[PDB]
């Protein structure tokens, strides 16, 4: 019931078992670690939906198999959902590693000489490959004097990573993906696969028809207070573009309302689909106020439901951003298109940020010949190699014109415990609603059109599936980019203009597909795309590692990708050994 | 007899389905799309044969599933063994690609803004990925206009190459293998694989024993008229070389002329069981005249055939050159000492080029340190590296000497149709027929020994077949080189002086297998190779990729290679992707 | 009875087999070659054990399938475990290579003009990957004249590398592990798996409970007399250490005596099980005095054995050293806690050099940083980047100090055939015994201290098993460093101070694991780790490419990496190769 027991993680201490005063020594630096470990996490990790992170500590140091099986015990009825083993010293490996075989595992071993912690991580490391359990290394650069109980800036930085990439993975396992429809134009990535789902990220999948929609909205399976709450608040907030249909299929004000009035229905509707809502029991509607436990979903749209009634863009726009007529709150995860590939890459970018994803469609690579022919301008700055058109049909999550600010005052995206109502009607005041152009949208609708503000960093990543491989993860860091007034205007224009815009500049590293802008664009396996705030690369590498998808294209920096001790048995290749080790173990939960 | 129907390029104008003025506002420039792209394969294509290609539009654009089969009817009555799906809007996925999934087949998107093609490019090549049915991506890198109608260069050169290597794949499909004879002195690929034929190139193999050339000599089963017409031309036009058999085993009796007339005739029968000869029905061998459909044939020789017959020499030079009595002509396919995989390599490259091919044995790698020595020219220019040995042991197509011309007045090698008899006559002229050395060769014979010119662009390539990986590619490209007269001599009087020579200098790279010309040879996977005229590195390795072959060694430009979009999803890396992709999708016809 | 046999190399000169003077005119010159190559061998090579290597050559050339099937009777009776095929001319492939699966098999092909040797070769290697059975190229870089009897540099380095680890492979067929005890402290490579020794190495398992010891010194079954000898010895010879341990834990006089006299019997009756011992039959002990025909033994040691008897300490540094009480000998191979996987690697290492082999614990990476930070001193030359200390837990081959010197005087480690008594004396002068640190040796023991001099090329090796993939080695060349006598003292003080000490620094590469020395010491898959003398990277990349083990971490000149040539086949990366190659073929001996 909100806080649906959040997964929490367990601490370790793992300690010699021999005593005559050895094992006494260490006992109470081996716990101080154990505690020193809980204390950096609660305090610097938080759960995507803004709760705080809970840690579960052994009642014990472990020394064997009858500690360590206590330790079990305590944990499985905790609902711990990765765990950290921790040690300053020497320990028996085989008789104290965790053995579960599909929660995420890390062990950090204290660097230091009159305690050889690392030795024992080596140990426990050779034991957890040589048993098919791959588990992550935390071994610090420089050594640390027995005294010394501070955590070191490297060894903190791989405990969060560590930390965050399993977190997410524990959220997602139990839940449900919400496919509301089915292909949207025959795009792959609507033809939803539940055996993906289910032995890849552990989630069931929850297949309902786009008529359920329409017998919510007819029969008032709704809260009728909270809609005239919601138009209240368009009223006062919408920003209205211009109308560019042709002149016989303009809307009346009357006809417009109707249109508003149903878009945010379908906001509400699919809200309540995804995680249920107790107000529908006061109306008789008992069974539908439980939801589908969705902890994604995706909402088919075309060409079915758009060719009679409004258009998902408005409920997709306000469902995907961090704030609605209630206030600011999580953002939910709604694929356009019913893309669940798409939702896919968004619930992972969200799970590992708790931020807004944009969801978009790469629709054009602008070379700078192509630039100067159509515009005269020479382009120059980040732009200054080719520049990628990112735009979705339609709508995209408010947040992602960039109107947050941090504390140095830059654009940016934030989590939504950091978004203040201030920000929030920021985003709203930077966005235009725009009618749906009525040849392709019959049913008609409002589109959310934004500028992302340029030089902020991004992340654009997407999951294919690829039969007789399984699926894979694509990522390209980059940052969005400032085009001049002029220019951005003859793009936007012979473009689609009433749709919300990205220029997106990859970072380039000369080899690969990351040889020119160009290549980038090329190499992308599907037409759409998800923006995450920051370049966080190296959290997707971690993430996909715990879940073994190749990732088939990056430009993280070597140095950066961090993943299990067994990678680096399959090859000293960063791809050759991810392509190897992902085969070897196959997916998280069967087969 | 002869066009036994070729096959065709189907060509798939793809669009929007919805109509309110949207489908009908997009399907005459679809339309022209479809009909430029057909003009432009019918005027730069031709068949090895020859013929012009043909191509097969749909009789109305495509943008569902009834559509797309009302296409896939008339296609598959047409004979169509590979596709080109053209479009410059949005379409829906799934629902319009071709799933066909053994034809080689390629999607252009037109790269517009009003004009989205590349959207439904990359959608439609997702589809084909995730249902295991790999298409080739063909993307231009500038916008153009939505008036705009040309192609441009870059366009052009990918639906070229595609389209080049897929008739290849197309025209090999349903063709025999002649093995004429079985295992020549244990050399692996004579030990005619019937499995790789049939499951990789979808061809048959036929088997025919040697005895039944002697058969066809020893009882007159050919064209008497004919024989006379090859003897007058052989002796209007054959120079002769000095004989080297220590003025002892030479043929003062006269056994010379018979010696000729032999090679003639098995030269006139080879052929004839190649493709069939309507001429022997005359004579009541009407079964023989049938022929068996052979698109490349093998002709085994030693031991058995040579230690009492005149060799082939006389027979493969001629049938693998672009001319005879007959005058200029297609060339054929036979490779000597019945290696079929050598005989592969030739045959992709003339289905590739419509070139003749050169056969010939990787002999010796002479270092800089070694010329010195043995001459006391230090070597420089393209040799400055060392320099590779291609001799076959006697045979090799005349075109080989490179005395042809292009239009800049460089030598080089043409398609049979740019040959002029002037030009044939010239490399006749180039030629010397020198008897065979009886202690090998104790039936007699006549070889063909010329002296490639030296500059020319040339590419090496081989097939192996390695147990438990299947067919292999090798591919070299480099030049042919021209050493100082005082030089070649010694080194060819050292060698074999009555055999035809080719001085061969590869690329290197600085890499792998291409740091040094040693590691060249030392990595080559049989004493075989086959030079093809130019650098078409590139064309084999697409060609490779449609039969999934793996390329195990080239020296090739990155930016070159040109394979399905499937590939990229294997890895960033141009070897490693290879190896799993073909792995994953296997021969295209079985297993 | 010792001499049990040992392999030898077989020689197979191949000709062509037509007469009429071919044949006759090449047979003397093939026979030369084919002594030439037994003459460098039985010169340069020695058996690990000291004995010479012993050649056998085919009664015949062979040219066919008759000659060939008559030299593998010949080499069957005379147990041959590698052959070498020699031959300055063509001959039929498939009819002449070794068809023998698993020994190890290399080809060397005279690089001539007249004598097309390479030629042969090169169809050899073609039949040998299309049938599946992988074998060795030697192709020479310069051409050689038809009556040049000498074998080039580069010829004869492939033929030592090739028969060196053919050896190896060869030497373990058959023989015995000795596990005495079982697991060690929950220590992967103690959980010994029989199928990997089975299968990849030819060998067999014995495991002993370690009562066994306990009861051969209790009913002296043992050779009392020899007691008495080693007793003085060590008191002739033995230098002690300060005892630090806890006051009331010292013994004193009487205990240390029995401590002593323990520890000695231990390593007669481990070695006695090893091999056997002719004089316990003479007692009336005969089942014991066969022994277990092992190669390679572990010892458990802890924790059941250390909390009451004496440690292995004294046993394992002497069994391990090139000499004891008896004088010089052949060292043997005995892992400290019985981890099967350094023994392994400690096995390779001694039959690829025949020298001593040093068990390590991979304790401590120094960084510069750290290093300054506790003593002070910025660090320059081989430890200018970082420094490994590498420790095991009480012994090590005494000739680990590296007071043996080479011909140009430098320190080294040598095959025991090469040391001279004085060598052996200095070993021990350099060594201080220490008493063993009561809280974790209950039972006591003597450790040996000394340190490694600096400035000597090592190499660190280790097996590990990874479920899923199989075994893998990991490869670190580098030298051991001299730090200056301030320095040494605070690390050593801090760490532990009566063990041996040997200062690491590998070379870098800047790619991968060796970009810095943290790098390498991060993706080291176990605690452990093998010292063997010299760079022999090059020899341990050979040999586990004939047993297919895959090098999953090697810091080796991709220059000087030589595989059987099937492996070109699988790609040009020398990693790639090496993973799909291994998968490929699989284990030597089954599944
Ligand atoms: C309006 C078009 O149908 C639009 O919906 C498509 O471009 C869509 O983005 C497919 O991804
Ligand atoms: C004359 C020799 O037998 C010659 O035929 C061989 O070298 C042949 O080239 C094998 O490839
Ligand atoms: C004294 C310790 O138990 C010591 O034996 C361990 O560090 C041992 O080296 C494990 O490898
Ligand atoms: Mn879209
Ligand atoms: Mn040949
Ligand atoms: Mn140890």
């Amino acid at each position: 019931m909100k806080k649906i027991s959040l997964p929490k993680i367990g601490i370790r201490p793992v300690i010699d078992g021999r005593r005559m005063g050895v094992r006494e020594s260490l006992e109470e630096q081996t716990m101080n670690m154990a505690k020193a470990t809980a204390a950096l996490l609660t305090e610097k990790l938080r759960h995507a939906c803004g709760a705080a992170v809970e840690c579960v500590i052994s009642d014990t140091c472990i020394a064997g198999m009858a500690e360590a099986a206590a330790c079990e015990e305590k944990f499985s009825s905790q609902n711990v959902g990765l765990t950290i083993t921790v040690t300053p010293c020497w320990c028996y490996g085989s008789e104290t590693i965790d053995m579960d075989p599909t929660r995420p595992k890390a062990i950090w071993g204290f660097n230091g000489t009159e305690r050889p912690g690392a030795v024992y991580l080596a140990a426990a490391l050779a034991a957890h490959s040589q048993k098919g359990i791959p588990a992550f290394s935390i071994y610090g650069h420089d050594v640390q004097d027995a005294d010394d109980t501070s955590i070191p800036a490297d060894v903190e930085e791989k405990l969060l990573r560590f930390a965050r990439a399993g977190l997410a993975v524990a959220s997602m396992k139990g839940k449900s993906y919400l496919s509301l429809g089915g292909v949207s134009m025959g795009i792959a990535g609507s033809i939803v696969d539940h055996n993906f789902f289910e032995s890849w990220l552990g989630m069931k999948v929850q297949a309902v028809d786009m008529t359920e929609l329409r017998r919510r909205i007819d029969q008032k399976i709704y809260d009728e207070a909270e809609l005239e709450m919601a138009l209240a608040w368009a009223d006062k907030n919408f920003r209205y573009g211009e109308d560019e249909n042709n002149k016989q299929y303009q809307r009346n004000a009357e006809q417009s309302r109707a249109v508003l009035r149903e878009s945010l229905l379908m906001a509400m509707c699919i809200r309540d689909m995804m995680q249920g809502n107790s107000k529908l029991a006061d109306i008789g509607r008992v069974e539908e106020s439980l939801g589908y436990n969705a902890i994604a979903a995706g909402f088919q749209g075309q060409r079915h439901w758009t060719d009679q009634y409004p258009n998902g863009d408005t409920a997709e726009a306000i469902l995907n951003s961090s704030f609605d007529w209630n206030g600011v709150r999580e953002p939910f995860v709604v694929a356009t298109e019913n893309d669940s590939l798409n939702g896919v890459a968004m619930l992972m970018g969200h799970q590992l940020t708790g931020t807004a994803q944009v969801f978009a469609d790469v629709r054009t690579y602008w070379s700078p010949e192509a630039i100067e022919r159509v515009t005269g301008h020479k382009l120059d700055g980040l732009a200054e190699h080719g520049i990628i058109h990112l735009i979705n049909s339609g709508s995209a999550a408010l947040d992602g014109s960039c109107k947050q600010r941090d504390s140095e005052g830059n654009p940016t995206m934030k989590p939504h415990w950091e978004i203040s109502q201030q920000e929030a009607d920021a985003c709203l005041a930077a966005t235009e609603w725009c009618p749906a152009i009525h040849e392709y949208f019959r049913g008609g609708g409002y589109s959310s059109r934004f500028l992302t503000e340029g030089g902020v960093p991004f992340t654009m990543t997407r999951v294919n599936i690829i039969k007789g491989l399984g699926p894979v993860l694509q990522i390209a860091e980059g940052w969005s980019v400032e085009l001049p007034k002029d220019v951005h205007d003859i793009l936007n224009k012979r473009t689609n203009s009433t749709w919300p815009t990205t220029w997106f500049a990859p970072r380039l590293t000369g080899k690969g597909p990351f040889t020119d802008v160009y290549s980038v664009m090329a190499n992308w396996g599907a037409n759409h795309g998800v923006l995450t705030i920051g370049h966080v690369g190296a959290d997707f590498i971690t993430l996909a590692s715990m879940l073994r998808i190749p990732v088939c294209m990056h430009n993280v920096e070597e140095t950066k990708v961090y993943r299990p001790s067994a990678w680096a048995a399959h090859g000293m290749d960063i791809e050759g050994q991810d392509y190897r080790a992902c085969q070897n173990y196959g997916p998280l939960y069967k087969r």
